[PDB]
């Protein structure tokens, strides 16, 4: 569903409700807790949240830019089309990026769908490429967009944001960008959506310096040894004066929100059967999310160069820190502008402000607790909190909470709200969640803990409960490769929630936070080593051990196959002993290919998806060995991932990506 209207406020003028807004937000979450605290026998109803990226190929020029000129397209599915959506299961929302697409189901899946998964997944892409081949139509007629062909593709990282001609915008350059102030971003990356520019400003300014993200570069026989496409500029004071500072040889430099949150990803969200089992579920998943990013790498280059790195993550995370000098413990770039390394921090609030070590987009910092393999000693690391709001959530007449909740809630508003309607400033704090949701929303995570609203009272059996979505996952080009990863989740949160009095999943959370930084290595999933437990079914033991990703997928004393998947699997009857039964299954067959996938994957067997992106770069003719994508490889890679998506074996790639037992099997056999 599209975005209501709004007017919002700037960060200078809108500063100054930030306790307001943390206040009333409190009181909001205390309404949830006691309207919805006791809902019970929840079902497991879950869903996938999918990002598209619209691609224009110019294929005349041999150049695939991102399409900024038919963003229409959610209006309009969410109106006067809304009925195909409908009709059709499926619905349509705004993403950061003015060319991305969100779709999901319409409604959750219930417990285990099969196939339905991707069914639903090829239904969202369909009607996108519909309308688009509808604007094709318009526009030939109106004589506009003539030599291109738009295409919506699942990928992570546009792999030339911010490189020449990179949107289909004639001399995007000949006015200013005053939104983001990037050298490489033209505001027109961002969706229209007035929430969407306002959070890229307000971050801007409080942080007092433009986002910074470097990524340290591939380094080939001729690579540079800075990042050459840095320029100086004068548009914008202090901003176009920063990158000097800001950037370091051997890294790529990123300085604009669009470059993370203008990547896209797959999520899947599940419901618990209530608050109790949802903290367990929560904490359970906390160390498989550094683990699926690693697994799941579809990021290997940015900004117009290949990095020495593969997964998206650590950019996102810097795109939207909103954490002034300060707070980082560090001295502004240009003291002259940012006073003090407070920023745009209100100086009668300086006094309060905490050194934080994490972005407001990061790692979960905090277990939940309260289940009984919990010990709050696991929560072991660096986690700055709002003491008031602790102290709040502690003691009050409308639902006091355990010390631990209570600590996580206070984690998340030590930020500001980034993003707020004029409108919105005060509400009904007994019905409305939005200034809650201000605070929740911005707070990104690898996981995310979701109260219901306080209109779901346990007698309202359909409402959304207690919820726990799992954010880390790079999204992949195939709706077969998405719902393969959609459904092996499913089936490992099925597994904890159907095991739960059995399964310890407790490590320490420096532990975690240890493999969120290994997840970004090259080549992670193929070599490095990852803390995981040593076993999960065990009352206390909290041991791990360093294990590969195909040792964590595959050991069976701890492994993700043998202790989750396949005992859910024994026990739902699908097999009788093991994952591998499936393959011979008249009803499950699909199942048997979407976890040989995984496995093979896991393995090293087949390659990631930013491994085979990395691949191509390296072996493509035109490339001079100095780690630059340019325009004409773009073209080709985004040629090639359009054929992919497509099932298109013609040119062998498919056969190249998915190896040929897969790729014969999903060219004959459509999910149904
Ligand atoms: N009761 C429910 N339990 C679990 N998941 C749900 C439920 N209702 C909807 N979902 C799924 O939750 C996700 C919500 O998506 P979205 O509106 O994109 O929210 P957000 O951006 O906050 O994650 C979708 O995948 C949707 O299918
Ligand atoms: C600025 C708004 C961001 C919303 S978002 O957190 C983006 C997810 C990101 N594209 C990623 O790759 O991790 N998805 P949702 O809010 O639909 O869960
Ligand atoms: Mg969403
Ligand atoms: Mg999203
Ligand atoms: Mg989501």
């Amino acid at each position: 569903g599209l975005l209501a209207l709004g007017t919002p406020l700037q960060w200078f003028e809108s500063r100054t409700y930030n306790e307001h807004i943390r206040d009333e937000g409190i009181e909001q979450l205390l309404y949830i807790f006691q309207a919805a605290g006791k809902r019970d026998n929840d079902p497991l109803f879950w869903g996938d949240e999918l990002e598209y990226m619209v691609v224009d190929f110019d294929d005349k020029e041999r150049n695939s830019m991102l399409d900024v000129c038919h963003d229409k397209i959610l209006t309009e599915l969410n109106m006067e089309d809304s009925s195909l959506c409908e009709a059709n299961d499926v619905s349509f929302h705004p993403e950061y990026g003015r060319y991305m697409l969100e779709a999901t189901p319409a409604s959750p899946y219930l417990n285990y769908v099969g196939s339905y998964v991707e069914v639903n997944m090829q239904k969202r892409r369909a009607i996108a490429e519909y309308k688009l081949s509808e604007y094709a139509r318009q526009d030939s007629k109106n004589n506009l967009h003539v030599g291109s062909r738009s295409v919506p593709l699942t990928l992570t990282v546009f792999p030339r944001m911010g490189c020449p001609d990179f949107i289909n915008i004639k001399d995007p350059w000949n006015h200013k960008n005053a939104a983001s102030r990037s050298l490489f971003l033209p505001d027109e990356v961002i969706n229209r959506h007035v929430r969407f520019p306002n959070l890229t400003a307000s971050i801007r300014t409080r942080r007092g310096e433009k986002v910074c993200m470097n990524v340290p570069m591939y380094k080939d026989i001729a690579t540079p040894e800075t990042d050459d496409s840095i320029y100086d500029r004068d548009w914008f004071l202090p901003e176009d004066k920063e990158a000097k500072l800001a950037s370091k040889p051997g890294f790529i430099y990123m300085d604009s929100m669009g470059f993370g949150m203008g990547c896209s990803c797959l999520q899947v969200t599940f419901q618990a059967p209530n608050i109790n089992k949802a903290r367990y579920l929560y904490d359970a998943l906390v160390n498989f999310a550094p683990i699926m990013l690693a697994f799941s790498a579809a990021a290997p280059a940015f900004k117009g160069w290949l990095a020495d790195q593969d997964v998206r993550w650590n950019v996102i995370s810097g795109a939207v820190d909103d954490r002034t000098p300060k707070e980082r413990g560090v001295a502004p770039l240009l003291p002259k502008y940012n006073k003090n390394g407070f920023g745009g921090i209100a100086k009668d609030v300086q006094d309060k402000v905490l050194e934080i070590p994490k972005s407001r987009y990061s790692s979960v910092d905090l277990f939940l607790g309260g289940s009984k393999f919990f010990n709050r000693t696991y929560n072991d690391t660096n986690v700055p909190i709002n003491e008031k709001v602790l102290g709040r959530l502690l003691e009050n007449d409308k639902a006091p909470l355990d010390y631990d909740l209570a600590k996580h809630f206070a984690h998340l508003y030590i930020r500001d709200p980034v993003s707020t309607f004029e409108e919105l400033l005060n509400q009904d704090n007994k019905t409305s969640s939005n200034h809650f949701e201000n605070i929740q929303s911005t707070n990104w995570q690898t996981l995310r803990f979701k109260p219901p609203t306080q209109q779901a009272t346990p007698d309202k059996k359909d409402s959304p409960g207690w919820r726990v979505e799992f954010r880390p996952f790079e999204v992949q080009l195939l709706d077969f490769e998405n719902a393969a990863y959609s459904v092996l989740i499913y089936l490992i949160v099925d597994s904890i929630l159907t095991f739960s009095d059995n399964i310890n999943a407790y490590i320490h959370m420096s532990k975690v936070w240890e493999n969120m930084k290994i997840a970004h290595h090259r080549d992670a999933i193929l070599f490095e080593k990852f803390h995981w437990k040593k076993s999960f079914r065990n009352d206390t033991d909290v041991e791990t051990e360093d294990y590969s990703i195909s040792e964590i997928f595959h050991n069976p004393e701890n492994g993700i196959f043998p202790q989750f998947v396949t005992p859910i699997l024994c026990q739902k009857g699908f097999v009788t002993k093991d994952w591998k039964e499936l393959k011979h299954s008249s009803k499950h067959e699909r199942l048997y290919y979407y976890l040989k996938l995984i496995s093979d994957r896991a393995s090293g067997e087949l390659p990631t998806t930013a491994k085979f992106f990395r691949n191509f770069v390296l072996q493509h003719p035109d490339y001079k060995h100095d780690s630059k994508i340019s325009k004409s490889i773009n073209y080709d890679l985004l040629s090639t991932c359009d054929r992919l998506t497509h099932l298109d074996d013609s040119k062998g790639e498919l056969t190249s990506f998915l190896g040929a037992e897969i790729a014969e099997y999903v060219k004959k056999n459509k999910p149904s």
